[PDB]
């Protein structure tokens, strides 16, 4: 899979995710060649990217421009974006344009997570799959209340990775920072 | 994926590996429906069960007669096993019998993880890659230096978990024991 | 400072408190021989141990009556408790009639968390800290935020924390679930 | 305790180690004001700082002229010093001048982790500790073989700590790189 360093970053534009939380949400999402995505707040480009290739269809919501723009390059740079959609603009007015999904990846919450975890229900088709990141703490609780609230079965998995850096004296390992993955059951 | 609650469990089987380290594993194994693989310690079935449906055919090593039992068992509960060939006793016997691989996952060390892996070295065909999952310090040691010096181009990426237990009182993190995965490029 | 494994333990009360946590409590505790220290939650009675040795007086609060049971046999194996005044009832009710304090340990709130931390900033002497354990994630994002609404300056810190254990074939890693420390500035 | 923030970094000089990890030591180290400790690799001082207010006397010795430099610097800024015997040279070397040890601390081998040990043991007063600390992969296990091999009851403790930092968002979980514990039974 596309490692960390392989990605276009931005100052004002957060990611790429690591990898192995990218790896997770994949396994989670059970991608499919007939499957309509979503995925908010595509920030670097990650999670598009590899979604980008194993379904029919993703639309790459984010409000920022930077981020919208930083996700293309990388669609660019390694040749996909067919079946991606881009948009410019606010997550719930983004969403309300877009057919049903099977699957939903809600990156930074944009202090909208609530409302955009409501909508999301509405256009749930059946066995779909709600996977939402979070970074800020206050972020997982929400997450778990709203999911719970709107009748969801909830899970949490918190990952703390660490990789090993060459060194001329041996192997340290790098931490990653904590990545919680709050997300529905099927 | 299928979760770890859902595997047939045996009192003298250890396992599954935790669903964050199979879906890593396959992440970085890149399993292709061509590949012929090998994973040694087999254990409760999980890393066999997730290359079975991806690959050609898959080798599965076990010292322990409940394994290679409790392996079959959960291959069966998921309409698979067809393309699984099992080998019960020591590793070192068994994989010399076995053809060259694309994929090598090597589960617990078994005290032969140095002369398992140089088997390994031996029969991984051009393009190959191996995996070492440890959860003793001296097994993720052992293992890095090992593959070092066999030649290849060692990586380590150590996975803490943390699981949320609902509770009346609320949401729980249970952690996971580390689990440390050591891979060769490619 | 007295291991973990040099406690009694009743299984049906929780604790003790991680030898590693207990430590780190402690120096963000910042005891003195002549401050005034309230428990809530003394459970085990690890916490309740460390500050007996080192302040003027401790008062041990806990809603469990196995847990003072408890908590009284340790501190009687360790020649403490001469100075603690064990407490049976609920933490608000039993916070009312203490006298102010400079160090305030909460452990299993019980969904009393708001109401008690309502009462420990009442008693609270300036200069004193406020710290509290917390396992759920909930008990995390509540402690952080009513510490904060209640104007105090919030920190957390999250403890995963990972001990040795020799088995005969080497050294496996056990790990201890994780832990966080939310204090309010010294 | 003295945080990471409050000390002079030397561009050339690693730590300081981290509070939580401090705190650790201090505890296992269980310092006497008649103890004589020795902090091998002292890097920006911490730890000698810490020991220097808790026992008879402190060798610290680095084989990097500016952090002894950087070390007597901070020691200077707190008001500890008076004794201190800093050290400039190879650690191996300069503990042969140094009186028998109660406390010992190990940090930087600069790879003769194995010579320093078996000085220390023939140096240890009974009921001596030793403890290592240990950021290389390597560095864990070659300090778990030669304490053992020295007659030592190894044990070993792995530290992943993050601490919050404040977002306009919110707060953010900020991992810090793993660090180990090897320690023998006091």
């Amino acid at each position: 899979m596309i490692p960390d360093d392989e990605f276009i970053k931005n100052p004002s534009v957060p990611g790429p995710t690591a990898m192995e939380v990218r790896c997770l949400i994949m396994c989670l999402a059970e991608p499919g060649k007939n499957d309509v995505a979503v995925d908010v707040g595509c920030g670097t480009g990650g999670v598009t990217l590899e979604l980008a290739g194993r379904v029919r269809r993703v639309y790459a919501i984010d409000r920022n421009p930077e981020a919208i723009s930083t996700t293309e390059m990388n669609l660019q740079r390694h040749g996909l974006g067919d079946n991606v959609t881009l948009m410019e603009g606010d997550a719930p007015e983004a969403l309300c344009k877009i057919p049903d999904i099977d699957i939903a990846v809600v990156g930074g919450s944009g202090g909208e997570l609530q409302e955009i975890l409501r909508i999301i229900k509405d256009k749930l088709k059946p066995g779909g799959r709600i996977i939402v990141t979070a970074i800020l703490l206050e972020t997982k609780f929400e997450a778990m209340e709203c999911l719970r609230d709107l009748g969801f079965d909830v899970n949490i998995t918190e990952l703390n990775i660490a990789r090993g850096r060459a060194l001329d004296r041996g192997t340290m390992m790098v931490s990653r920072n904590p990545v919680a993955l709050i997300y529905t059951g099927v």
